[PDB]
């Protein structure tokens, strides 16, 4: 076991790019010998590979269910986001080590069930929020 996110999107047209709102996640995997991690997700449009399109959450010290309730944002056409797939990696930040690897999940149309079912409604639903629970499974 190691957790599940809550994470939440949303096309504002508007503005012109999605809205990636991390509102939390819980029991996640105990990286740490104290009991828990200290958790904190990393954001990533794929296959652009260019550092200007990609975030991530503040740190939660020393928590198994951190509450982020943190937005990022991506300028990107509506046309041209059909084409992403958005990673999500959650990590565990080590203050004198390099960060314990927690999970991870990618949003895209090649993906299957819950993941290209929520980047679809996230594509088709605009000025529209909405939410899912993901788990975490992907051993990066
Ligand atoms: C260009 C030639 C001249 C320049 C020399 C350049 C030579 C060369 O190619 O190395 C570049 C390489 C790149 O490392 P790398 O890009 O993966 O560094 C991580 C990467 O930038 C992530 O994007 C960061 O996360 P984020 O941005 O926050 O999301 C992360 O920061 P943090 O999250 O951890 O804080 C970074 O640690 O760095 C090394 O030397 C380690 C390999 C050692 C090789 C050992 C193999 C034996
Ligand atoms: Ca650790
Ligand atoms: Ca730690």
């Amino acid at each position: 076991e190691r957790g599940k996110i809550l994470v939440s999107l949303m096309y504002s047209t508007q503005q012109g790019g999605l809205i990636v709102g991390i509102i939390r996640c819980v029991h996640l995997a105990a990286m740490d010998a104290n009991g828990y991690s200290d958790p904190f997700v990393k954001l990533w449009l794929k296959p652009d590979m260019g550092k200007k399109a990609k975030h991530k959450t503040q740190i939660k010290k020393k928590t198994l269910n951190p509450e982020f309730n943190e937005e990022f944002f991506y300028d990107i056409k509506h046309s041209d986001l059909a084409k992403k797939s958005l990673d999500i990696s959650v990590w565990d930040y080590d203050i004198g080590k390099s960060n314990d690897y927690i999970g991870g999940c990618q949003l895209g149309i090649s993906a299957k069930g819950e993941r290209l079912k929520h980047w679809y409604e996230c594509l088709k639903n605009k000025d529209k929020k909405i939410e899912r629970w993901h788990q975490l499974q992907n051993e990066n």
